C-alpha cells in the first residue's frame, strides 16, 4: 500500500462509503450520528490537506484547515470560513466546495504529471449527478450515495498522488 493509502481506508459497509471506519452518509433505516459523519469529513479534509502537502500542491483560492470534527475550508472571496460538520446552508456550500478542491487537486496532479482524471464528473453540487446538498434536511439515501461517489473520487485522488511521489 501507498502512503496515503496506508493511513485513509477508503472502503463501503452496506449502503454507506467509509473513511477509517467512519460512515459518512446516513439513511432513514441506519441513523449516522453526526459526530461520526463531522469525524469522517475531518478525516477527508485532513486526507485533502496531505496530499497538497505532499505534492507540493498550492491552492490559491482556499485553505484547508483540519481541525477533528470542526474541520474548516477557507475560500477567498478577504476569506470565507465554512464549516465542514453540521450542528443553503454553510454546510452545503462546504461540501460543494469541497469538490471545487477535489477538481482543483485533479487539475494541478496531471499538470505535475506531465512535467489523471477522476471517475465521477463534478458539476457545482453535484457529484455523478448527485447533490452533495441536503439543504438542512436530514441525510437521505441520495446524499448518502453522493457521499459515496465523493470518496470514490477521492480514492481515485489518493491513488494518483501515490504514484506521482514514486
Amino acid at each position: 500500500i501507498n502512503i496515503f493509502n496506508a493511513t485513509f481506508k477508503i472502503s463501503h459497509s452496506g449502503p454507506f462509503a467509509t473513511i477509517n471506519g467512519l460512515r459518512l452518509g446516513s439513511i432513514p433505516e441506519s441513523v449516522v450520528p453526526w459526530k461520526e459523519i463531522n469525524a469522517a469529513l475531518g478525516q477527508l479534509i485532513l486526507l485533502l490537506a496531505t496530499i497538497n502537502k505532499n505534492l507540493k500542491i498550492n491552492l490559491v483560492d482556499y485553505e484547508l484547515q483540519p481541525m477533528g470534527s470542526f474541520s474548516k475550508i477557507k475560500k477567498r472571496m478577504d476569506w470565507l470560513i465554512l464549516p465542514v460538520y453540521y450542528d443553503e446552508t454553510k454546510f452545503d456550500k462546504s461540501l460543494e466546495t469541497t469538490l471545487e478542491i477535489i477538481s482543483e487537486i485533479t487539475r494541478q496532479l496531471s499538470t505535475i504529471a506531465s512535467s489523471l482524471e477522476l471517475p465521477y464528473i463534478m458539476n457545482k453540487d453535484k457529484i455523478n449527478g448527485l447533490s452533495v446538498k441536503l439543504h438542512g434536511s436530514s441525510p437521505n439515501l441520495e446524499w448518502t450515495t453522493a457521499m459515496k461517489f465523493l470518496l470514490t473520487n477521492v480514492k481515485w485522488l489518493l491513488a494518483f498522488s501515490s504514484n506521482l511521489l514514486s
